[PDB]
Formats: structure tokens, sequence, C-alpha cells
């Protein structure tokens, strides 16, 4: 359908205005190279490899590809009240950049434990109300 | 890079605006589809069949693919100031859509002989100063 065509090109269309981004243009998770796929679970874009690596979380992180996915308009909308900036501020709002523990993201078990201290365990997390003030 | 990447999220940004108008929203040359790929040789958006048939006039049409091509700045501003409904005032400036000769886009030879009408012998064309004002 042309209506159908119409939202699917307006949604694509959103996409790439939020991946131009500058936080955007790098993986949330381990800031080496550009995303691939949206993280819907909290709204970060990320590469294969931690995308892979959110997976394997328990409850696993909802991933979805860039480039394939058909978004709905909920979704394209969650993602630009969040993205990396905003994700930042809260599940790396402690976090610091020159000497916060990160791992070897060569090696998917360290990379395991790291996002469950980021996501679970909270090490670094500022709540999303007091990160947005 | 991180400014490559800004450029190219950009372009893709544009291109999907582009998409999204109702009459980028099917092939140019069969109406039949979505468009698949831009022919640069004309700034139409135009599906994966018609591409394969405007690959065998002579010269070829240039065609490349919406989502896996990186367009330069140069490209995408040349499609801004076409488009199919710019392309239709030229190239199907004198065609009437409820009876002009139109092939049957299953066959490969018709589709030929129709792009060479179109195109080369200019049967519907108006010229481009004309269709423009
Ligand atoms: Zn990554
Ligand atoms: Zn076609």
């Amino acid at each position: 359908s042309s209506a159908k065509r119409k939202q699917e090109e307006k949604h694509l269309k959103m996409l790439r205005d939020m991946t131009g981004l500058p936080h955007n243009r790098k993986c949330f998770d381990c800031d080496q190279r550009g995303p691939t796929y949206v993280n819907m679970t909290v709204g970060s874009f990320v590469c294969t490899s931690c995308s892979g690596s959110l997976r394997g979380l328990n409850p696993p992180h909802r991933v979805k590809s860039i480039s394939m996915t058909t978004f709905t308009q909920q979704e394209i909308e969650f993602l630009q009240k969040h993205g990396n900036e905003v994700c930042k501020q809260i599940w790396l709002g402690l976090f610091d950049d020159r000497s916060s523990a990160i791992p070897d993201f060569r090696d998917p078990q360290k990379v395991k434990e790291f996002l469950q201290e980021k996501y679970e365990k909270k090490r670094w997390y500022v709540p999303p109300e007091q990160a947005k003030v």
C-alpha cells in the first residue's frame, strides 16, 4: 500500500534523524563502532557484537535491526525520547569515561559481566527522574 | 569516522524524505511496485525488475541501490531536484495514464522496447524547460 509506504518511509526518516545524532553514532555499550541495532529495552543504539551479549542477559534485552525492522510509530517515539545521550545519563550517570571499569570487548564472558553490572546491578546508575533534571 | 557517519546519516535522512513523497512510492517505469533503486541517469526511483531492463538500454541507465549505496551530497541534491513527479512531467509529459501504450511488464523484450520509446525515441517527452514552467 502507498499509505503503508508513506508511514514506513516517515519512520525511516525519523530513524535516520536519530542515527546521525552524535551520541548515536557509536554503540552505547562498547563505544567502539557504529550501531547496527536498537536496544528497545532501554532505547539505545548498539553494534552487533554487543547485541549478541545483550541477548545473553536474563532477562535478555530486545534488539532490533536498524536496517531491516519495520519500526512502529510507538517504537520510533520511544527512541526519540531516549537514545544514547539520555541513556548515558541514566545507565552511565556515575561512570567516568577516563577510568571506570570496562571489559576487553573481544571477550564475551567479560562483556556479559560488564552488561550485568551496567543494567542489572546498576553500578553506575542514576534514576531517570534525577538524570533528566 | 563520526564526521563521516554524520554526513552519511544526513544523506539517508534526506533520501527517506524523498522516498516517502507520493510519486516516489511507486516505480517510475512500471508503477507496479515500490522502488528499490534510484536511476541516477534521470533522477527517478525504480524497482528491481525495471532496473534490470534499464541496464539493457544502450547506453544503459545508471541504477544504484536505495539501501546499499553510499550516496554523495551531489547525488542527493540531484534527486531532490528530480524524483518521479519532475520526471513524469518530462519523460511522460504527453502520456495519458488511462490509455497510453504500455507493455506487459512480465515480458523483458516488451519492457525494453517501451523504455526505448520513453527515453531514447522520446515518444511522450516534454523538454525540461517547458515541463518545469
Ligand atoms: Zn558495541
Ligand atoms: Zn518497475
